[PDB]
């Protein structure tokens, strides 16, 4: 049966938004949140871990998904020491299935998690946001390890290091209790001479054969998939759901074409997305996981820094799913959940 | 079969800002009144044309108007009413002579609602407009004149007093209305049942049958707040939407949610689960029945240290409100067959 958890991204005490904030969000159960006391590749204690929980847990919430053991570039490049980097990673799997959770999110992507010419392009209401301007600037090298790749390292050779780092954690995930989530490429093609293979169907279609197990699944952040018009998020997401290999969705809209990106309002007509379409999908596969809003506009005096990570707009995506789960379980007949377990404090008959 | 999302604006005072409403996603109707004149006396063209003139601008519309507030006078059948009732007579064609199609108003001696406390904290943390009997059980309600307002309807005022009272307003201003098109539609009684020993009579479907009959035109109409409705138990909100949209009787829409008992009741987040309504069966009856006319997002909770201290008027649950009744809509539309739409023009600048 059915059991879709909405989550929001959380970056741990520096924060801007807090977790009384974030508890406020009706339907809201889960954190996405990791460990940022520790370099990329050197390997995650428990207690790290234990403290993020502890303190999600008595705020009345519960972390449903690391978001992100970065891996390191030595691994991803596919250098001679990897194998200490990848020992440190399966530490870091092992350290979170001991925490609980059970989900950890983690991304291929050669020294870019993602590319934006734009981080305040304004939109057709008042609001800025961020885009992807194929036009502008594209095409300027950004002012040791670019020239490897562009010189040595093909998708073929990304591939074979990729298969060699999910060849050597999955058992470890396996006994851990933990289910991997691979993020896509951001854009979800090659830029700047860099190489990029978790870019659309094909590659996750092959992605999953590296080694055949729900462990080893994907991150459906459909907004970057749909990046690329060439790609088509609803055969993808369903493909993705018939396998039963979709471990974590991300769930935010974007306007495409020949042109480029620009990310938009969750709201399916406010961008290219159907997303009722999306959570339709979630609701006839009987989908069990954790759901972020992921990506938010600036609306409102929102003085949250980090980019699409400002509260206002991603409460607003998140209440928005609520409605498409809520109303497309009701269509078929099943009753949805959203971990409420009181209405009210003190009254009652 | 166009629902238009809306927003409630308390004109240039409010610390609510158009810039900050017109950013909700799909978000296309203003809904305000006039602030400047006493009560009774009319209401000059100069002054609503002023505010629709400050909306326009701002890329939003007024879909209805919150409110040309009935006199006491007029409540009580005084002599001096038809005066009264003279100055509402152009309140009326000033509004037609706009293009503003709908106007709420109230029937209720004395106040427009009553809470017993305005933060009683829900289980997440935030907190609520509650009304709670057994504390306002003590209490006892110009200020020598509300008293002797309270004397009259309490000794000398009875219910069917009260319904002469209002046929006598409504066969009066409905022509007018008619000549003006301007629909009207009535606030249903906050909470529906006598308080205070004072009476209430638009407090359920029997009102409505009766209050409908009043005057059997199109024009006559209510505004369902299913949130004032279903504070009483004894109430159906889904039987009594449904009957009052087969009578085409539905002009506008209170999307509120409560919990309620023997005991009072209290608001909550707009998602059903948070509360005792259905809203998901709500909106999916406004689509099956091609329901014409804008909905709004009424009160909510205050969370993340919104100041605002007008009621349940911050903007923060109301706009969570409002992206949730979107997902609630498209849902509901696509489920059917038919295809939703927003305040949507281009997807990009
Ligand atoms: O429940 C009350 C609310 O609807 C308020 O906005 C207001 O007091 C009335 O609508 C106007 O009297
Ligand atoms: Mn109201």
């Amino acid at each position: 049966g059915s059991h879709m958890k909405m989550s929001f991204r959380w970056y741990g005490k520096k924060d801007p938004v807090t977790l009384e904030e974030i508890k406020a969000i009706p339907g809201m159960q889960g954190i996405v949140t990791a460990v940022y006391d520790v370099p990329v590749g050197q390997a995650w204690p428990l207690e790290n871990i234990l403290e993020l929980k502890k303190m999600v847990e008595e705020a009345g919430l519960e972390i449903t998904v690391i978001e992100s053991i970065p891996v390191h570039e030595d691994i991803k490049q596919g250098k001679p020491n990897r194998d200490a980097l990848i020992e440190n990673y399966k530490t870091s799997i092992r350290n979170v299935g001991a925490a609980g959770i059970p989900v950890v999110c983690y991304n291929f992507m050669p020294v870019f998690d993602w590319t934006r010419s734009d981080l305040h392009h304004p939109l057709p209401d008042g609001s800025t946001s961020l885009a992807f301007l194929k036009s502008d600037l594209a095409g300027v090298d950004p002012v040791a390890i670019i020239e490897n790749y562009r010189q040595n390292i093909s998708e073929e050779d990304l591939w074979a290091n990729l298969e060699y780092f999910i060849k050597a954690i999955l058992p470890t995930a396996e006994e851990a209790g933990v289910k991997m989530a691979i993020h896509p490429d951001d854009p979800p093609y090659g830029i700047f001479g860099l190489p990029r293979i978790i870019t659309g169907q094909e590659a996750v279609e092959r992605f999953l054969n590296l080694y055949d197990s729900e462990h080893n699944g994907i991150t459906m952040c459909v907004g970057s998939y749909a990046s690329d018009p060439k790609n088509d998020v609803l055969a993808m997401t369903e493909y993705a759901l018939k396998r039963n290999r979709i471990n974590f969705m991300h769930t935010r809209n974007v306007t495409a074409g020949a042109w480029g990106f620009q990310e938009t309002a969750h709201l399916s007509q406010a961008g290219d997305i159907d997303m009722n379409a999306v959570v339709k999908l979630l609701v006839d596969y009987d989908w069990q996981g954790s759901l972020r809003p992921d990506h938010g506009r600036r609306i409102w005096g929102d003085q949250t820094k980090t980019p699409g990570y400002g509260l206002y707009d991603r409460a607003l995506g998140a209440t928005y799913f609520n409605g498409l789960y809520e109303a497309n379980m009701r269509a078929a007949g099943k009753t949805p959940d959203f971990g409420i377990k009181a209405k009210t404090v003190g009254t009652k008959e």
